[PDB]
């Protein structure tokens, strides 16, 4: 019964998931004055031309746009990564107000929302085995600010009414996730965790420096989603973000000077 409410939010998660107080928890604050350029990094390779989206699902915590991950169709490689990571889903975290909603922060700045493109390392055969490994996942994180509309997000926004409540899903084929990326692929990277229970420490984070802009109308439609199931009291799906966690014995590396 974890969530983001008044009595089950992030500060309670440790009771059922003790790794919430672990050594490699996410998100973190990205201090641009201490992150160091790493010349050993590569450019990222984002290969989404063959991506096959399937479905969108309201899981009661966010919504996931799900992909066919049974072949190397949409993969992330390069950067800090060894091997090939397949896109399984993306989702967002967002606020009730434009001044909060992101999970990572940059010099303590909160963005309006954050996009997570979740990928798993093909050497481990399936997602569920990957999350048991320190290098099982690679999550591409992208900040959202409110400004101009993002055209490539509109198809997502216009299906949200069909998945208002927990447990609803809808067909979601032929969505191109390239329409969610900013121009630059400059990034910060560090080792961390899933940001929801079970909070497993299996993630290579790759957080893009350049945010994307979404419109106030787009964000407002996200804020009409519900945490609750149909026929239950309405609880708006807002403020579904975990705050920054202690960096501990980690370094954040930058791909750019
Ligand atoms: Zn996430």
């Amino acid at each position: 019964h974890w969530g983001y409410g008044k009595h089950n939010g992030p500060e309670h998660w440790h009771k059922d998931f003790p790794i919430a107080k672990g050594e490699r928890q996410s998100p973190v604050d990205i201090d641009t004055h201490t992150a160091k350029y790493d010349p050993s990094l590569k450019p990222l390779s984002v290969s989404y031309d063959q991506a096959t989206s399937l479905r969108i699902l309201n899981n009661g915590h966010a919504f996931n746009v799900e992909f066919d991950d049974s072949q190397d169709k949409a993969v992330l490689k390069g950067g800090p990564l060894d091997g090939t990571y397949r896109l399984i889903q993306f989702h967002f975290h967002w606020g009730s107000l434009d001044g909060q909603g992101s999970e990572h922060t940059v010099d303590k700045k909160k963005y309006a929302a954050e996009l997570h493109l979740v990928h798993w390392n093909t050497k481990y055969g399936d997602f569920g085995k990957a999350v048991q490994q320190p290098d099982g996942l690679a999550v591409l994180g992208i900040f959202l600010k409110v400004g101009s509309a993002k055209p490539g997000l509109q198809k997502v926004v216009d299906v949200l009414d069909s998945i208002k409540t927990k447990g609803k899903s809808a067909d979601f084929t032929n969505f191109d996730p390239r329409g969610l990326l900013p121009e630059s692929l400059d990034y910060w990277t560090y080792p961390g965790s899933l940001t929801t229970p079970p909070l497993l420490e299996c993630v290579t984070w790759i957080v893009l420096k350049e945010p994307i802009s979404v419109s106030s109308e787009q964000v407002l439609k996200f804020r009409k989603l519900n945490f609750n199931g149909e026929g239950e009291p309405e609880e708006l799906m807002v403020d579904n973000w975990r705050p920054a966690q202690p960096l501990k014995n980690r370094q954040i590396k930058a791909s750019f000077k």
